[PDB]
């Protein structure tokens, strides 16, 4: 079990307890100041969904006519729902334009390697929507806070990586990045939920919960990370995460807005939701 | 419309189908389940269905851990018919695991420097290192199906490929790479329902290309390819497992069940496994 | 049958490269075309001497970037027929070649041509230790391209603004990136031309494009200006050759990369000192 | 004498030092005709450049030859360290066309090549439409270099001398044309050259602590050469087989069958001259 200190308050929590304690189930959804009380009714989620989806596919299309390259980054802390969020948006895309970029850790090759060279090779070409699992921001997250690269490597990245994506903006492809946010509680539900369902057990590490006692650390990161690489070639939208139901629509809301498809149906998009979707720092 | 409306042979008798529209007639609607002498009056029981395919999901994490501690390499193929539903039994089999380990190739037409290579070239380059399970949505196998058919490789690149793709999947099993095939059979009228289904579902109208429509009429052809390849490529180091596939949810457990049955993994628990269903899935030529 | 109309400072001649006979007025200026400051080739038995002293330390450079993990780019552009791979030649032929490697790309794929314009070259970039000479840059498109239309004026633009952008990424990374010109007189290149053409080991060496883009030359003169001054910068210097001598124009390249490189071991008087009749700075030099 | 070491240089014993500046006569003066060398001296370097430059000549309408036919040729080059393989690969190359004629010079296989099927990283090299493809070091590491100094496990060697024929099958098959040539040379040719690259300084990086010391296992490698070329010479795969102690007469040899076998458009039969037979033969036995 790992001991903890959740805002003032000393917490003991065991993952391998099959059991979830009170003060895990009945604050997890309301943690960090969640705007909502309970759960986005599911018929309504769902309907609301394929509607969003039909929309994606016009995007799709749009894109396959244009040439239009669009860039999807997804970073949250552990457990935040960046995988949901991207398989709601391409569950019902072409998997021959739209693909899910899965990159495992540096090699050596690419450790001597510019950082960004590697991310560079899954580019898109004419027509591609790729998404992220884990992108070059993990030098603004996982990396410092684990020490998996030097303060001077980070230092750099936080400068690099918007002359980075003012190319990527000045080329034409169109990068969204959004931060999923998660109350510290919900992660631990969500951490747990995944420890004791042998379908999502294999998500688990020994790190992933040696790494709880580093909350702060972690917020530490986020915060320097979004003012210091939210530009206006590269802006951050922000997400509350406790809801994966309201996460996913917002998401989607906000890149069918933003792009300029053919055959754009407004009414099915319906309003990015202001208490959800933020911008850069000063929203969390 | 009756603007792309097509007349078809279905069985030694003819049948208009018109895609756009909306009403399915009752000669595909009705016989679709049960075409192509399907063995089952009624699809598998969908809570039924979710329950095996959960056991089976389980069966594959521990197939993962194993082949990580192992360095074991597996790759599985997918051929069939178009809408045959080659995605949705990769889809189930890669649902829960993790991508980073089990990956799935789909490689594009080819460039104009990979058609003057050795056909075999860009498919080496996707190869599993270890721990590493590759499936592939579109295999070599295209030049044994769609190429020819098409006319997208000579008559002699096809005889060509039938003779060297036992020899490549030899080379694939002594390296100890465990290879999979499936090809997975529908009927004629369930294609037709399923190109309908399609035409008229918003989320999966971009699953239909003017080439699919056109296909319709070479259903005949696209069986003695089958049946070619089936003969010519099935051998002891790549033998062809073959699925009945009116029903997508015996599809893909058996799919998985076979493939669980013929690896000699770590936890392996046969009864989460059950039983492979030989009215669904044969072997070779012949079943079929 | 081939035969061209050419305007030469002024003056109208044709030149018929497959006629063996150098006419007089290519013969006799092909040397010192273009305001050559020297009044003679260097003697073969000094350049191979003073080569060898170059090669020596470039070994030492490949000891000290194996060592320090120093990662380099060199980029050679110049006019058809320039001298852009002996230069490279002269640089590699004594290094390691798996340390040391030269990047010849092909026409763009259907793939590659709908991608961001740098993504092929960057596939090629160095790891650790590594020296990567190119034989076609994505300077292409600030040569080549646009004066062939191989690319739109658009996309000509877009890279004469971009590529400063992207050798500044490439400086912040500390991979040196070293920039030469060739420069060539008009009357150097038709001899130079004409001895591929009349010469079997040299023959492949043409295109009916590249004696059909000699019409083509204060166009490219005109292309090469433009390149020069714009993606001339601070972390992506231009340095220009006067490439007439092809010796003279080897030894200065490597000395330039010598001198700039703060490599162990180095021997100042074994680099010598790079002629500064033969290698410029940036624009106005040409 | 900090790196000196005993030899059995055919049943007699000898202390070679490679540090020393000085060659030893019973190298100097022994190299050239070690192994039984057909000939008393170096070919005449005149001579060498005149063939060479017809060689060459030949080998630009063999590249015209298959960018028109679409006809793809890799040549695999094998010997002991310092044979000659770079010096017979440039001579190949100096004056085609590098953008259809291509060198490849493999690097130590990463972790994930590793995990991968032996010949994985190799057909990734593999020539499209009218290219040439030479090869420093080949998949033959797996018969040589790797089992000798423990890279490759015994089981690992035993497979590769398996699977390489077949691999080469498909190679054939696929109407690719497989050039193999092992370059022989003497022990003491090979010492006199280790000992030039250790004292040129535009050399001495093509010398390593690792290759002084296989210098004792000059028997080790004879067995190696000797079971490899036995098991992989076959009729889709055929072993050239060079007595390289001449560079000039190697590199001519090499470039020569090459020319005989490929039935290329213009060829110059008498511009190519004879292949010498007291230089080149084939698979084992030869040497």
């Amino acid at each position: 079990a790992v001991e903890l200190e959740i805002d003032g308050r000393s917490r003991i929590f065991d993952i391998d307890d099959p059991d979830l304690p009170k003060w895990i189930d009945e604050e997890a959804f309301r943690s960090d100041d969640y705007p909502y009380k309970k759960k986005l009714d599911r018929e309504e989620y769902e309907e609301t969904l394929t509607k969003l989806q039909i929309e994606l596919v016009k995007v799709q299309f749009w894109m396959q006519a244009t040439g239009k390259r669009v860039m999807a980054v997804f970073e949250g802390r552990d457990a935040a729902g960046k995988g949901g969020a991207i398989h709601a948006t391409t569950a019902n895309m072409n998997p021959r334009s739209a693909r899910v970029v899965a990159l495992t850790k540096p090699t050596e090759t690419e450790r001597g390697q510019w950082y960004f060279q590697r991310y560079v090779a899954t580019f898109p070409t004419a027509g591609e929507f790729v998404l992220f699992d884990r992108s070059w921001y993990n030098r603004a997250g996982v990396e410092p806070v684990m020490g998996f690269c030097t303060p001077d490597q980070y230092e750099q990245f936080l400068k690099e990586a918007p002359r980075f994506e003012e190319m990527i903006a000045n080329e034409g492809i169109h990068l969204f990045k959004f931060w999923i946010n998660i109350g510290r509680e919900m992660q631990l539900k969500r951490f747990h939920d995944r420890r004791h369902d042998p379908l999502k057990i294999w998500k688990l590490s020994p790190m992933d919960i040696a790494a709880l006692s580093k909350w702060d650390d972690y917020t530490g990161k986020r915060d320097r990370m979004l003012k210091e690489t939210h530009t206006e070639h590269g802006p951050w939208a922000v997400i509350r995460g406790n809801d994966k139901r309201r996460s996913r629509i917002n998401v989607i809301r906000h890149m069918l807005t933003k792009l300029d498809y053919d055959g754009k149906d407004e009414a099915a998009i319906g309003e990015v939701d202001e208490k959800i979707l933020g911008s850069g720092p000063g929203f969390l």
